[PDB]
């Protein structure tokens, strides 16, 4: 039912940035999504960059699925998180951490 957009979708659009404009306003505030939605999306691909990854069990276990599909595929859009939390690329080094400590092929 809230396969996409509305609610329990996280990776189901992670997959691809035009699934990420699926439920972008649950992200960003573009089309449609759930209020519920948005809130469980909204920590948890906070979690992913520069927020919050150690928070909740739903922002841990969240984050590493949400770090897995956007760098190994919607590097763009990761840029865009990059540049609403830490537009000084400054903790790039704890995305180094986050991506290459949990097994997440990036190159060094």
């Amino acid at each position: 039912y809230t396969d996409k957009y509305d609610k329990i979708n996280l990776q189901e659009i992670l997959e691809n940035k035009r699934l990420l404009e699926s439920y972008m306003d649950c992200v960003l505030g573009k089309g449609k999504c759930t209020p519920e939605g948005k809130e469980l999306k909204d920590h948890l691909q906070e979690a992913l960059e520069t927020g919050c990854e150690k928070c909740t069990e739903a922002q841990e276990k969240g984050a590493e699925t949400s770090i897995d599909y956007l760098i190994k595929n919607e590097l763009e859009i990761w840029k865009e998180l990059t540049a609403h939390f830490d537009p000084d690329g400054k903790w790039r080094k704890k995305y180094e951490d986050r991506a290459k400590a949990k097994g997440i092929v990036i190159p060094e």
